[PDB]
């Protein structure tokens, strides 16, 4: 069951942007979106790929645990937070592309392809460079496909160990207070048109879970804060969060 609520479009047009929000009520097994078409259009996953990438690296032993330090390679990059040592927690918090590029090289093309098929992730296509295919290669995923993947992760049903899934869900922790917990990952795709931002994850309540996946047009980095801001406005309107 899916229902289209075009009133949410106001949240995008009021900021003179365009995008889609997809919600899934786990208890009721019901979905909601403002745009059924865009909910099924496939985009580059960009840094949302750090979820599956982290899982594969952990399950193959490329990453030992969430404390292992990945030393800065000494190359000054334009993102200040990238020019320092990281572990899995901080690498995902600051979307540290260079750390995950090295993960992918050590994973290798063959094992990466095999695992993405086992995850049923997007179009499962790693065509391109092994260290950048999620940024400018052939892989694609829709918002509805993100939710399908995240639901498997939440229930520990992906084809990796329970430990790997618990560690990645820890690394996804974004916000927690007395009312809800959010585990999620942002994305920012600029190398292939259209330029978009992602935010995918879920909201934990006392007695239910709401999965979400949003993407929106991102002509400039000036609107990146809208990924979370717009999503939370939808959540408040639907009385999922206060
Ligand atoms: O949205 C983020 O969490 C994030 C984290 C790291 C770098 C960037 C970023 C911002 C502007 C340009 C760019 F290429 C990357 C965004
Ligand atoms: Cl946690």
């Amino acid at each position: 069951e899916w229902q289209e609520n075009k009133s949410w479009n106001a949240h995008f047009t009021e900021h003179k942007s365009q995008g889609v929000v997809v919600l899934w009520n786990e208890n009721k097994q019901q979905g909601f979106t403002n745009n059924l078409k865009r909910a099924n259009q496939a985009f580059l996953p960009a840094s949302t790929f750090k979820i599956p990438n982290s899982l594969i690296a952990l399950d193959l032993g490329v990453v030992k645990d969430e404390h292992q330090v990945f030393k800065w390679d000494g190359q000054t990059r334009d993102i200040a937070t990238w020019n320092r040592d990281h572990n899995l927690i901080t690498a995902m918090k600051y979307s540290v592309v260079p750390v995950y590029q090295e993960f992918a090289r050590q994973i290798g093309e063959a094992r990466m392809s095999k695992m993405l098929h086992a995850f049923d992730y997007g179009n499962e296509d790693i065509s391109g460079n092994v260290d950048s295919f999620w940024l400018d290669g052939g892989i694609r995923i829709s918002a509805t496909e993100q939710i399908s993947f995240l639901r498997k992760l939440y229930h520990n049903k992906l084809h990796v160990s329970e430990r790997s899934q618990r560690i990645v869900k820890q690394a996804m922790l974004t916000e927690a207070n007395g009312d809800y917990i959010i585990r999620a990952k942002t994305g920012y795709s600029t190398r292939i048109e259209p330029k978009i931002g992602w935010w995918v994850g879920w909201v934990e309540l006392d007695d239910n879970v709401w999965f979400f996946a949003m993407n929106m047009d991102m002509p400039t980095s000036d609107g990146l804060g809208l990924r979370q801001a717009i999503t939370k406005e939808v959540l408040k309107q639907e009385k999922i969060i206060p």
